[PDB]
């Protein structure tokens, strides 16, 4: 696969132009085939601007660097990041890439490069959608986006249904909180009737996902287990049964109180109630929540009870058929957000990073870029934390561009970020960090790595969103938010930090200067943009030794270089399911460095995610593998999360 790459790259070369503003004349002069109709595949205004600078933006580029992505990576971009004319791919990578950099710096051609220089060489990324869109016209460079049901009527039901069929047009992951909306049996006043509640309202949901495509709808439906629809909910995903008690094309997501926990755990009753009934649950959490549900519980409003246990054994079940529903933890949420000022999160997104406050008149945008961790370590196995905290303040300050920039599909999406300014900085090759420092994952200097990472990542960012606000003035609803009030994210989580980064300095500088960005942190999947760049996802542990059978580089490469490889261990590694530890001659400080997800405890996974997780003032797309699962198993390991504070104690569940 090495020499296929090199090839395929040169094959490119051959087959494109070389100049950059070339390549962008021909894609904005691009005339339709069928129709004879002019339609810019580039936006007039980055042609303007890339003309106007064509001297520098074209000596800028480096056309060598095509040449780091591996043979997969590079296909992924082939297959659908460079612009096509008449299914001729006309874009470099670095073309695309400096594309994106003048999409989003504009008039600042310093700006422009310097992003290009950070991305060609691959130190972060951008997300798909800005890949995609940056550049264009109108530019749809966000990747997801969070909303609340308008109302609990037809005419809100269907407002928002329209909301989601335009977001999804428009290429954004959806996460919905429905909890709002009546359940089957309830009293309908206008028509003498009764609901038939939450199903069949989201069958429609999902054939809309089906019907419209991103640019098949990603639509993330997030139910609080009080509503008393939560065991129908509970098997929408599942493969048997009637099609009329199926939503099989949603993805599905608990927003779950401390009380609900407590109840399992204590083993008492749990009442399942009506919200045209029962009104507000989803509007407060932590103790005003315990309180109202409580209180509406000696007033009889309540429609049926079950033993806590009974539907905390239908939510596990869920999980061992269908790996669903992800695991949010409401109050968690709720008091660790930076946006707890605005009113009660009412759910995350399609991912399970976001946190963001949504309303009737906000539909919360997700704006989102990875740093490449692997990036940051030296020849020397010392961590370079001042470069991973410089790097970062750049992408803050892209983002930041972004939201002024993105053509949002709604206007309820523009009103939200204009207003809070959220974004959402993530990671990927984390488990490459920590084999390039020669760091087993649940080592001790793995666990110090882990945080000290994280707390540069919110350093670095809490900086330069602190410039952009002596810049520019902070957000529009800063004051009277926990940071205005000197509450950083791990104050919330009653986590002193390392001695690493000055804080004491950092807190009077906002003091003085408040910050740009209501949220800054959050690491979301990465499953397209680290297979283009060649690392491990995101914040996960080593996937396997093996995925042409492409042996992982790192360990290659350390076998290789003690004399160790025989092209044997291909097959002895495929036959062991991705692992090295039964190989008898491969070395323990080997085998342990390389050890695979289905080898590392979950217990110490979810140590790791709360622990970093003081530093993300979002949440964290964390999923579980447990190759063997039984509830014993899953039991403990959600009660764990919770525990520990995550505000997502389960993304995916994964088995084998
Ligand atoms: C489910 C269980 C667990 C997951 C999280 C928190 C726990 C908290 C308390 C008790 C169990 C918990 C998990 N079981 S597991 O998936 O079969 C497994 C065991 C060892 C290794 Br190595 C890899 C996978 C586990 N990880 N570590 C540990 O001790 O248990
Ligand atoms: C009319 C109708 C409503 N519903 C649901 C949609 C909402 O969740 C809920 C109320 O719909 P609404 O459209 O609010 O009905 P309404 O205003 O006539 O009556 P009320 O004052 O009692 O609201 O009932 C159905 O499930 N099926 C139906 O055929
Ligand atoms: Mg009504």
């Amino acid at each position: 696969a090495i020499l296929a790459a090199r090839i395929a790259v040169s094959n490119l070369h051959k087959e494109t132009k070389k100049v950059f503003s070339d390549v962008m004349e021909d894609l904005y002069n691009y005339i339709n085939p069928h129709n004879g109709k002019h339609s810019p595949m580039v936006a007039k205004s980055t042609l303007d601007i890339v003309l106007a600078n064509k001297d520098r933006l074209n000596s800028a580029i480096i056309y060598d660097r095509d040449f780091s992505y591996n043979y997969f990576g590079f296909k992924t971009l082939e297959r659908s990041y460079l612009l096509k004319i008449n299914g001729k791919v006309a874009e470099r990578p670095q073309h695309m890439l400096m594309r994106v950099s003048v999409g989003i710096h504009k008039e600042d051609i310093d700006a422009a490069i310097e992003t290009y220089n950070l991305l060609s060489e691959r130190w972060f990324t951008h997300a798909s959608p800005t890949l995609f869109n940056a550049g264009t016209n109108r530019p749809q460079l966000s990747s997801c986006f969070l909303l609340s049901m308008k109302d609990d009527s037809i005419e809100g039901i269907y407002d928002t249904l329209k909301q989601c069929a335009l977001i999804s047009k428009s290429a954004g992951g959806i996460g919905v909180a429905v909890s709002c909306i009546r359940a089957t049996g309830s009293y309908i006043a206008g028509t003498n009737g009764n609901s038939n509640g939450l199903v069949p309202m989201l069958r429609v949901y999902n054939n809309t996902a089906r019907y419209v495509d991103q640019g098949p709808g990603a639509f993330a439906i997030y139910l609080e287990p009080w509503h008393l629809d939560i065991f129908e909910f509970l098997d929408l995903k599942k493969n048997t049964g009637k099609e009329e008690q199926r939503a099989r094309d949603l993805f599905f997501a608990l927003w779950i109180p401390d009380l609900f926990m407590k109840r399992v755990e204590t083993n008492q009753d749990w009442s399942l109630m009506c919200p045209n009934e029962c009104p507000g649950l989803d509007e407060v959490w932590g103790e005003e929540f315990e309180k109202l549900y409580a209180s509406y519980e000696k007033q009889g409003r309540v429609r049926k009870v079950v033993k806590a246990q009974q539907l905390w054994y239908a939510i596990i079940e869920s999980q061992t058929e269908t790996g669903t529903p992800y695991m949010l933890y409401k109050d968690s949420c709720n008091r660790k957000s930076n946006q707890q000022n605005l009113g009660t999160i009412k759910c995350s997104n399609l991912c399970t990073e976001i946190v963001e406050y949504t309303s009737k008149d906000e539909v919360a945008v997700c704006n989102l870029a990875s740093l490449a961790l692997n990036m940051y370590v030296t020849s020397e196995h010392t961590y370079d934390f001042k470069k991973l905290a410089e790097v970062t303040k750049v992408v803050v300050r892209n983002l930041n561009k972004i939201i002024d920039i993105n053509y949002y599909p709604v206007p309820e999406a523009c009103l939200s970020n204009k207003r809070h300014r959220p974004i959402g900085i993530g990671v990927q090759g984390l488990a490459d960090a920590f084999i390039l420092m020669r760091y087993p994952f649940e080592s001790a200097e793995a666990q110090l790595l882990n945080k000290q990472i994280f707390e540069t990542i919110y350093y670095g960012a809490l900086e330069a969103s602190c410039d952009l606000a002596k810049e520019q003035g902070p957000y529009e609803t800063y004051e009277g938010s926990p940071v205005s009030k000197g509450i950083l994210q791990y104050d919330m989580w009653n986590v002193t930090p390392t001695d690493l980064w000055d804080w004491k300095v950092l807190k009077e500088k906002i003091a003085k200067y408040g910050i740009r960005n209501s949220l800054l942190i959050a690491p979301m999947p990465t499953a397209s943009t680290a297979q283009i760049l060649g690392n491990n996802e995101s914040i996960e542990p080593y996937t396997s030794n093996i995925y042409f059978q492409i042996v992982n580089p790192h360990l290659l490469k350390d076998l290789t270089e003690r004399g160790l490889w025989h092209e044997e261990m291909k097959n002895q590694i495929i036959a062991c399911n991705g692992s090295i530890q039964s190989i008898p001659e491969i070395p323990d400080d080997l085998k342990q460095l390389y050890k695979t997800v289905w080898e590392i405890s979950q217990k110490t996974v979810l140590k790791m995610a709360a622990e970093r997780g003081a530093f993300i003032d979002q949440s964290q797309s964390l999923n579980i593998h447990i190759a063997e699962p039984n509830y014993g198993k899953l039991t403990s390991m959600h009660f764990y999360g919770w525990k520990q504070g995550l505000k997502t104690g389960m993304y995916y569940l994964r088995t084998r």
